[PDB]
This record gives C-alpha cells, structure tokens and sequence, in this order.
C-alpha cells in the first residue's frame, strides 16, 4: 500500500506540534515527554493491559531528567504502550 | 490531539495486511521483512538522503534469513528510515 507514509507524516506532525511549547525547539526531553507520551496515549492509558510493562517506561522517564532522546525515540515508546493495551499481539490460540 | 492514535491503527493495518501471504500469520521473518520494508517505503527509497544509514538496515536483513521480529521492532525500522530520508531532523541552522 501507501498509507505507511501517512502514517510517518501524522506522527511527526504531534511530535513537531508538541516540539515548540517549553524547551528547545529542536528535541523532546524526558521531562516533556512523560506528558506528551500520556497525554496523548491517554486512551489507551484509560485501559492498560499490562500496566507492569507500562510502569517500566513511566518510571524510566522520571529517573532521567536532565535527559533527551530523539524523533525516532518517541516512534519507539508509542509502540511499546500501544502493544501492551492492545492484544492483538499476544494471541496464542 | 487524537490523531496519533490513528497513525498507530495504520501502521498496524499494513503490517496485519502483510502478516499473511507467506509464513505464519503471527510474526514477520527476516527475509519476507525486507520486502515489506522497502515495498511500503518504496516512495521514501526514491531518494535516500543517507544509504550508508539504510544500508545498516538492509544487510542486517541479509545476515539472518531464519530469524524473526515483532511488531514494535517493524515501528522502529520504519523510523529509521523515514529520519534517513528526511532531513527535517538533521537541522542544525
């Protein structure tokens, strides 16, 4: 198909949108990424099932402050969440 | 906003639409892998602005044949490549 570009256009287009507010223009810290992370996933957030894995992330974020990351970064994290409230990939029967 | 939970359903259309055809409809192999890749980013392939990046990518591929992947790992790949062909993250002025 072609929609998988959409897709990268729709992603970059929050992650742009959200890159202005506080800080740096440029890059997402970790910080300002638990929000953007949650604030966003805050449907899914609304029924984890696996909150344990969830935690993992939530957690890392607070222990590193002064950190960053990048685009591809939070392409990595959104996939992360959006496996552990979706099922769809822990099927076995 | 909302719409990156869209993204998130598109992304998971194609691969699900892939995850068929050959080999067992649960997870991607490294072969069929990398026709799914450069099939879907065959627009972005057009013009790479760094292959050295892609390359990494493409022979990764080529070392192991019988192994295997997940779906965060198909949203991680396709990132690396959509930064490798835009430079809209390479800024520096």
């Amino acid at each position: 198909g072609s929609e998988l570009e959409t897709a990268m256009e729709t992603l970059i287009n929050v992650f742009h949108a959200h890159s202005g507010k506080e800080g740096d223009k440029y890059k997402l810290s970790k910080k300002q990424l638990k929000e953007l992370l949650q604030t966003e996933l805050s449907g899914f957030l609304d029924a984890q099932k696996d909150v344990d894995a969830v935690d993992k992330v939530m957690k890392e974020l607070d222990e590193n402050g002064d950190g960053e990351v990048d685009f591809q970064e939070y392409v990595v994290l959104v996939a992360a969440l959006t496996v552990a409230c979706n099922n769809f990939f822990w099927e076995n029967s």
